[PDB]
């Protein structure tokens, strides 16, 4: 986990993004997929589409909320340990399923705080809680075996 100083840096950045969420979730998805294109691909709503169409797509919207609801609660319980443990090992759990892994997640990483920073700036410190975050994401997955 992020220490209790950490988790509150995370989540003062945080909490802009997240106040508009429908529009900002929309936003990191598309960002996401215009840096990493093959990104896409493990989605099955969006495999072979276009930013363009995946933009106009009717499915973007329960994608992007079902993304950004999950990283509320990550965020929220980043300073415990203990919650972050079944957090991290059933995130981990699902998306391996899927056939995502950590190197999907390497990706998320590097384009996050890029992506805060575009709605707000982030307080200093902020930008490393999140790297720390996506960490323990990282290893969660490669755990899990991907
Ligand atoms: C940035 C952090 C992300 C969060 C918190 C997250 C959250 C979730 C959640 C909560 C589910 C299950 C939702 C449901 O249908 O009830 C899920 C599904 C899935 N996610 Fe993620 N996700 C993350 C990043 C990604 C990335 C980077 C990929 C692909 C690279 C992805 C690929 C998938 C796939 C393929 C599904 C399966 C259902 C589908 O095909 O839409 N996720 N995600
Ligand atoms: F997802």
């Amino acid at each position: 986990s992020l220490s209790a100083a950490e988790a509150d840096l995370a989540g003062k950045s945080w909490a802009p993004v997240f106040a508009n969420k429908n529009a900002n979730g929309l936003d990191f998805l598309v960002a996401l997929f215009e840096k990493f294109p093959d990104s896409a691909n493990f989605f099955a709503d969006f495999k072979g589409k276009s930013v363009a169409d995946i933009k106009a797509s009717p499915k973007l919207r329960d994608v992007s909320s079902r993304i950004f609801t999950r990283l509320n609660e990550f965020v929220n319980n980043a300073a415990n340990a203990g919650k972050m443990s079944a957090m991290l090992s059933q995130f981990a759990k699902e998306h391996v399923g899927f056939g995502v892994g950590s190197a999907q997640f390497e990706n998320v990483r590097s384009m996050f705080p890029g992506f805060v920073a575009s709605v707000a700036a982030p307080p200093a410190g902020a930008d490393a809680a999140w790297t720390k975050l996506f960490g323990l994401i990282i290893d969660a997955l490669k755990a899990a075996g991907a």
